[PDB]
C-alpha cells in the first residue's frame, strides 16, 4: 500500500548515514584539503576514513546475502546516497565506487568467486574495488556495429585469459598506491577469435576480474597509470588514465564469458543509476539548505528580510519543489527496481528515469541558488561554487545521459512489450 | 516503510475510476460535442450523466464518514482524478467542483449543518455545490493589509445575514438553470462593522452557506448571471460572472464566522492543490500515450521507425519522465496531507508543491508532444490541442502559481518554525 | 556600417504595414467571425480584405523586379509580417501563403512561365497562389533513401505531364470557390522512370505548376476537396485535403525538372524560416502588449499596481527580452540572407536560427504572459488564448523545427567547408 | 538604414581585437598559470602584459573623445570583449574593469577633474582605476527607503572631505601592490547631514575620487586589504574586501555631489550592461567552438562523426542558435544606446536586456555544451570546466540579474512614459 513512512530500519538508516556524513566524511575533507586540488595526495589521504568506514561495516553491506554480504536495498542506499552527497560528495564517492565495483560480482558471480569477495568481507583493512568500464577514447559506442569495439581486449592463450588495453574514468581502479586496487572487474572484448561479418559486438563483450595479486605475480609493466585527471570537483576521487600490459589471469577469474558481459555491467549501471538520482538529491538539499541559511542570516542591506523579495522567494521555492519531486521520483525506482510492479524494463525504466531527471535538476538548481545569492556565491569561503561544480558531473558520469542513458530509454520503447505504465499500475 | 505499491482498496479505487471515466465521461463528451463550443448549453447538456454520476455514489464518496458519506483518502481521489483527466476533463471538472464545495463543511460542519448536507447524501437527483471564492477583479490580495479586500461582504442585520457582491470563475455556481446551484460556500468580508485602523483583514473572512432554498425565498433578482465565459478547454465546465443581490439567510447558514473563513478557505485549496497535481498528471499520461501510439503506428513515410530518430524519442522520453516525478510527487504529497510526517505547515508545502510542479509540467509536455508530432498535431481530429487547452489552466486556476501559490511558500519558508524536510525525514 | 535604424523607405513598408493591419486586417476578422470557426466559409468571408490588399500592390511585392514585380527586400518583408502577426495572424496568413506560393517561381522560373504571373501582376481581384508540398503521411522523410518518397506522383506521357496525388496544408491551394486556386506549384515525383536502385530519392523529384485554367481544362475529377482540416490558430485559413486525379499539363509547366525541384523547395522554405521569425516577433509582440495593458489598468485588487508585484514583472520583462533578441536575431539573417557575408550555407543557418529561435520564444512567450495574466486569460474574450494557439504552429509548420530545421543544421555543421562565425565575421 | 556589414573601421576593431588577445592575454594565461589557483600573485604577475596593453593604447580607447581620449563606439567595444572574451577572461577582465572605473569620469568630469585623468592618456607605465560601488553586506538595496543605504560615507570637515566604510569586489582597486590603486572612483553616502524622515536616500549619494597619492598622503591605516576572495574563475582578477579609514581629500576630488552619484553610477552600469552582453557572446561562442573541435576530431569510438549522432548535434546547433541571438541583441543595445531611436529609458531597457539575456545564455551554453562533449568535460585539462565557472559570474556580476537589473527593467515599465518599442519603431 502507498507509504512514504520510513520503517524504525529505515529511521535507522538515515540516522546511521548521518553520523558517518557528520563523523567520518567531515573530517575526510579538512584533511584532503591540506593538499592542492589537483594532487592524487588528496585521494591517498582518504583512506583512513575509508579504513574507518570499513571497519563500521560498509563493504559488508555491499555485498548480497547470497554471497556471505550483509547486503540491504535500494532504498536504504539511496538515503545514505542522499545524505553523503549533502555534506561530502567526494570522499563519500570513493566509497560508493567500490560498491559499483563489487555490483557485478553481486549480479554474476558463482561460487567459485567466493576467494575474491574474502578481502571485502573481513570487515578490516581498506580494499578497494572498481568497476573498470570506461576508455580514453569514449565507450558510448563499444557496442555499435561497424565500430571498432572496446580497444581493451582479451585473449585466451593456453589455460590463462591475457589482458591488454587502456581504461579511464574508472574509479579506484589503481588503489591506493596507484599500483592497481585489490579487485577491478574490467570490461573487454573477446578477441580469441575475430568479430564475424554483421556479428552483433556484444556477442564478444567479457568481464573478467583483475585483482592486486594478479597484477603483481604479472610483474614490472603490467599496470601502469598513464595520467592522473584532475576534475574540478570530485578532488579526492582517483580515476586515472591507466594500461593493463599482458595482464594473464587463471580462467576462475573470468566473471562473464563472452556474450554475458555488456548485460551485467548495464545491469549494475541501472542499480547506480537509481543512486544518482540519490546524489542529485543531495546536492540540492545542501544547495537549498545554504541559500536558506544564507537568506535567514542576511538581508543583503535591504529593509526587509530577503525571502520578503518574491524573485529570491520564487527561486528557492523552485528548488524545493525541485527537490521534493526528485527525492520522491528516486524513492519511487528504488523501490521498483526491487518490488516491482512491472518486469525489468519497466523497473530499469524508472531507474533510469530518475538518474536523468534529478542529475539535471541538481545543475539546474545550483545556478538558481547561485543567482538567488547573488555575487556572493562567487566566494570560495561560501559553499555554492563547489555544490555547481559536483552537480555538473551526475548527467555525465555514470553513463552519460545524452549518448547512453536517452539511447536505452529509446530502446525500451521501441519494444513491443513496452507497457508505459506497468510499473505504476501493475 | 517505503512502498509504492496499490493496496486492494487502491486498485479497486483505479479500477472503479477507469470505469466511471470511460461509461459515464467519455458519453458526456459525445453529448455536449453537439452544442457549440462557447455556449452554456454544453454544461446544461451533462445533467444526465451527472446523475448517473450521483447514482453511482460519487457525491457520497466526496463526503466524509463523519458525516455519513463514503469518503476515502486523498491518495484515493489522487488515483481518481488522475484516470479521470486522462480521459474527459470538463465532464470530470463539474463533478470535482462539487466535491470542492463540500470540502468546507468536510472541513467545519457543525451539527447544525448536516441538514445542508442531506441533498448530497440522497444518491439521487443531481444536486450541484461550489466553493463560491473567486471575482471579477481578482482575489490573490484580497488579504492584504491596505488592499479594498473581498467585493463580496456579509452585514448582520437583526437575526438574519445579508450578502452583497459579485463573484466570478466558481464553478457550479448558478445551478443547471443558471438561477443558483443547490449549494453555495460564499467567502465574504464581514461588514457588519468596520476594518479597524491596521487591522488583519483576515480577521473579517467568513463563509456563509446559500442555497437555491435560499435564494428562491428572496425572490425576483436575488441571483443573476452577468455574463456567461466562453474557456478554451474545460469547455462543459460553468462558472460565470454573477451577482449576489440583498441575500438575507437565517443565522445556521454560517460555516464560519468572521476570522475563521479564510484558514477553512485555504484548507480547502491545500487539498486541491494535491488533486490539480493529478489532473496535470491525468493529462501528461494521456499526451505520452496519444504521442506513443502516432509513433507507433505511423513512421512519418521514413525508411526507419519513427522512435529511431533520437530527437522524437527524446521528447517522448522526457515526457514519460516528467510524468513519474509529478505522479511520484503528487502520492507523498497525498500521502503527507493525511500521515505527516511534519507540522500543517510541513505538510501543505507539498500540496502547493505538486500543484506547481504538475500543472506546469503538464504544459510543457504537451507543448512537447505536439513538437514531436509535428504538423499533424495542429489537426483538430487529433487529441493534442485539446489537451495542451485544458493544461493550461491548470497553472492559473485554483489559485493561480505566481500570485497565490508561491506567495503562500514564500510565507512557509518565512516562518522562523519552517523546517525543511521535516516532511520527509520528521 | 553596423545600424538597426529603418531607412526612410523602411520606415515607409512600416507604416504601410500598420495602415493594412488596422484598416484591412482587424476589420477581416470581425468580419469571419460571424462565421463557424471550423468552416471553411469563415475564409470566404475575408476575400475583400484579400482583393484590398492586391489592390494595395501587396501581390506585386511578391514578385521579383527580374519576373515584374516590384518586389523588396526580405527586411522589409520581416517589418512587414511582424505588424500583421501582432494584429490578425490568420487574414494575414493567405495573403502571405500566396507569396511562399510564388517564391519557387522568383527562384527557378524562366522566359517561359511569364505567362503564369500575369494574374498577378495584373494589379487585379484577387488571386490566390500556393506551394503545395504537405501530404497525409508526412514529408520529412520524402527525400530519405527507403521510404515510399512523395505519395504525389507525376510521370511524362508523350508532351504532357500527368500528375495524381494528394495534398494537405497547401494554405490557399483550393481556391476561394473550392475548384481550385489560381496557381499551385506542386511539389511531386517524377514517377516517368522508377527510381535507381541506391539512387538518392532527391533526384525524381520536381515541382509543377498548375493553374484553375488547367484545372477546368481536365474537367470533372480533376480537383477535388477531401477533407477540411480544422485547426486551433489560423481559422479563417484553408489548406484542405485535396486529391488530384490525372490533372494533365503541357510541358511548359514544369518549373523544376526532377532532381532540381528540392533544392528550389527548401530555398523557398529558407526565405520563409525568416519570415516565420517574424511571425513570432509578432505574436510576442502582442502579448506583451496586452499583458502590459492588463496591468496598467487593473491591479488585481492589489494594494499596489500589478508591475510592483516581483513575480508579475519578471514575467513580462523576461518576454519582452526574448521579443527584442528575437527581433535582432530575425533582422539578422533577413539581411544576411540577401547580402552576406556567409556563402550560401552560412547565410540559411541564420535563416533557420530565426524560425527556430523565435518559434520556441514565441509559445514560452504566449505561455508567460498566460501565467503572469492568471485566470483571467483562459476568457475568451481576451486574447491569450487564441495567441498561445497561433504561437504552437510555429516550431511545427514551413518545416518543423524537430524533424528537418534541425536536420538540415546538421548537415551544414558536417560540411568540412562550415565556418561558425563566417555569417559576421567574414 | 538596417545594415549587419561592419564598416572598415569596425573590422579594424575586430582585426586589431584579434591580435591584442592572442599577443597579450594567451601569454597573460600562461604566466600567472605559474602560481596556485588562488594566489594573488596571479593578478599581480599580470602586470608586464596590462602595461603592454597599456602601451598599444587601450586606456586611451576607454577615455572619452571629449577628456582627449579615443573612445569609439559601443558596437566597436563590443567587438574587442567579445573576441577578448573568446580568448582570455581574466586578463581581459582586469583591462575592461580600469575602462569602467574610467566611466563615471567620462560621464560627468569638471574642468577640474583633467589632472586626474592625466595619467590614463600618457600610454605608458601600468595606471589603474576601479569604480568603487560593492560593498561585503550588499547594495542591491542601497537606495532603499527605510534601508540603512551605503554602509561607506563621507563628511565634509572644514574644506575636506571624510570617507570612511568597506568595500568589496570592486576590481583593481587595490593596486598592484595592494595600497590602493591610482584613481578610485569611490560611491558612498553623504553624511555631514543626516537623511531627513521620509528622504529618498538617492538624495545623499556621491561620487568622490580617491587618488593612490591621496591614500599616500593619508599615511599608514588610511586603506587597508582585508581579506583577498578566491574564486572559480577570473582567477586572476583583484577585487578584494578592503576598508577606506578616514581618507580626506580636497573638494576638487568631488566627481558627482550629493544627490547626482547614483544616477552617474547606474549610467556607468548601462554602459557595462551592454558590454556585459558582449562577455556571454564571447563565452558561448569559444564554448561552441571548443565543442565543434572536440566533435570534429574525436568520434568517441563511433561508427560514424560524432555530428552525426542527432543528440549531440541538436545540443551544438542550439548553443549556436542562443549565440546568434545573443550577438544581435548585443549590437542592437550597442547601437541604440547611442543612437536612439527612443528615450534614454527606451535605450536603457536594450541594454539591461542584452546583460540578462547573454549572460544567463553564456550558462546555459556552457552547461549545454558539457553535456555533449560527455565525461571529458570534466577534465580540467580541457576547457570546458573553466568556460562554466566563468559564465556564473556574468548573470550575478556588474549588478545581479535578480537583485538589480531585473528591478530596474521593473522600473522602467512602471513609468507613465514606458513605451515598448520606441527603441525600435520611434
Ligand atoms: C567522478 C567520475 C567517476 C566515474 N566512475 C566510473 C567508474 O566507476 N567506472 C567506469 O568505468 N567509468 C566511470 N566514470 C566514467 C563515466 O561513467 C562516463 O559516463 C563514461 O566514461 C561514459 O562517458 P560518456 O557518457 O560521455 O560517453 P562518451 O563515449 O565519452 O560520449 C561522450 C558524448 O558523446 C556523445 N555521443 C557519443 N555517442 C553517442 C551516440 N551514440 N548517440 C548520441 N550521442 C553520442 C554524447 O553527447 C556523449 O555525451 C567516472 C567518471 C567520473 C568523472
Ligand atoms: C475552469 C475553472 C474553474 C474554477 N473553479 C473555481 C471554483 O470552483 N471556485 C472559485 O472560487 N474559483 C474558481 N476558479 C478560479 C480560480 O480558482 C483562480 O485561480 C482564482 O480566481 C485566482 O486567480 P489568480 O490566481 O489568477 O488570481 P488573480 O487575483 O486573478 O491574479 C492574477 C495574476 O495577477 C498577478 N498577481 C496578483 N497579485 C499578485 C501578488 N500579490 N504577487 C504576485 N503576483 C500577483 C499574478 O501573476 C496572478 O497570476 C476557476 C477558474 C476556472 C477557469
Ligand atoms: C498554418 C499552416 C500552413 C501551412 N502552409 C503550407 C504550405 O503553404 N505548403 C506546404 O507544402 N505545407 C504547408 N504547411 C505544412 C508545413 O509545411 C509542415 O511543416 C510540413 O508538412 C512538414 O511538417 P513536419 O515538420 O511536422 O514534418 P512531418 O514529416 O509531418 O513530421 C512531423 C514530426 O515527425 C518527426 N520526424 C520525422 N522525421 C524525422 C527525422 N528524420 N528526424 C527527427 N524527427 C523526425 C519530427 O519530430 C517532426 O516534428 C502548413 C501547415 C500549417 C499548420
Ligand atoms: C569578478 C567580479 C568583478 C566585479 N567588478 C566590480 C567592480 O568593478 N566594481 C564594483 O563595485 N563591484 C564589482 N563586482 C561586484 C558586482 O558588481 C556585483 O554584481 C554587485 O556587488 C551586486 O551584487 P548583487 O547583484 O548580488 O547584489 P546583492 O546586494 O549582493 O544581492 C544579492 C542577492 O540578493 C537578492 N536580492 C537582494 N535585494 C533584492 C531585491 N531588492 N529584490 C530581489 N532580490 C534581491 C538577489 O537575488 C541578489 O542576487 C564584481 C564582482 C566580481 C565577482
Ligand atoms: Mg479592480
Ligand atoms: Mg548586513
Amino acid at each position: 500500500a502507498i507509504d512514504f513512512h520510513l520503517s524504525a530500519s529505515q529511521k535507522g538508516t538515515y540516522q546511521a548515514a548521518r553520523s558517518l556524513a557528520r563523523n567520518l566524511l567531515m573530517p575526510a575533507r579538512q584533511t584532503y584539503l591540506q593538499h592542492p586540488p589537483n594532487s592524487p595526495l588528496r585521494f591517498q589521504s582518504t583512506q583512513p576514513t575509508y579504513a574507518a568506514a570499513v571497519s563500521a561495516g560498509i563493504l559488508k553491506g555491499q555485498i548480497s546475502p547470497a554471497h556471505g554480504g550483509t547486503g540491504g536495498t535500494l532504498i536504504e542506499s539511496a538515503i545514505l546516497v542522499e545524505e553523503c552527497y549533502s555534506v561530502e560528495p567526494s570522499a563519500a564517492l570513493t566509497i560508493f565506487a567500490t560498491g559499483l565495483g563489487l555490483t557485478p560480482i553481486n549480479l554474476a558471480a558463482g561460487p567459485q568467486h567466493a576467494e575474491f569477495l574474502a578481502p571485502f568481507l573481513s570487515g578490516e583493512g581498506s580494499p578497494l574495488a572498481s568497476l573498470v568500464f570506461s576508455e580514453p577514447g569514449g565507450v558510448a559506442n563499444a557496442l555499435e556495429k561497424g565500430a571498432p569495439g572496446f580497444q581493451t581486449t582479451a585473449r585466451l592463450e593456453g589455460d590463462e585469459w591475457v589482458i591488454n588495453g587502456e581504461k579511464m574514468w574508472a574509479t579506484n581502479c589503481a588503489g591506493w598506491d596507484f599500483k592497481g586496487c585489490d579487485l577491478a572487474c574490467v570490461v573487454c572484448r573477446d578477441a580469441t577469435t575475430p568479430l564475424e561479418e554483421g556479428q552483433d559486438p556484444e556477442n564478444k563483450v567479457m568481464i573478467i576480474l583483475v585483482t592486486r595479486a594478479d597484477l603483481d605475480r604479472n610483474g614490472e609493466g603490467s599496470f601502469e597509470v598513464l595520467r592522473h585527471v584532475a576534475t574540478p570537483g570530485h578532488t579526492s576521487v582517483s580515476g586515472p588514465h591507466v594500461r593493463y600490459t599482458n595482464v594473464r589471469v587463471p580462467t576462475k577469474n573470468v566473471l562473464c564469458p563472452a556474450g554475458q558481459g555488456a548485460k551485467v555491467a548495464f545491469g549494475a549501471f541501472d542499480g547506480s543509476a537509481v543512486l544518482v538520482g540519490a546524489m542529485g538529491v543531495g546536492l540540492m538539499r545542501a544547495a537549498f539548505d545554504a541559500a536558506l541559511k544564507f537568506a535567514k542570516e542576511d538581508n543583503r542591506g535591504g529593509a526587509v528580510p530577503l525571502l520578503e523579495r518574491q524573485a529570491f522567494a520564487d527561486l528557492l521555492s523552485g528548488v524545493k519543489i525541485q527537490t521534493e519531486a526528485a527525492r520522491a521520483l528516486t524513492w519511487k525506482a528504488a523501490h521498483a527496481m526491487e518490488n516491482g510492479p512491472g518486469d525489468y524494463d519497466a523497473r530499469r525504466e524508472l531507474a533510469l528515469a530518475a538518474k536523468v531527471f534529478c542529475s539535471e535538476a541538481a545543475v539546474k538548481a545550483c545556478t538558481d541558488v547561485i543567482n538567488a545569492v547573488g555575487i556572493s556565491a562567487y566566494d570560495l569561503q561560501r559553499p555554492f561554487s563547489d555544490l555547481l561544480n559536483t552537480a555538473v558531473v551526475l548527467p555525465i558520469f555514470d553513463g552519460g545521459n545524452v549518448g547512453i542513458r536517452r539511447r536505452h530509454l529509446q530502446q525500451l520503447m521501441l519494444k513491443p512489450t513496452y507497457d508505459a505504465w506497468s510499473s505504476t499500475y501493475g
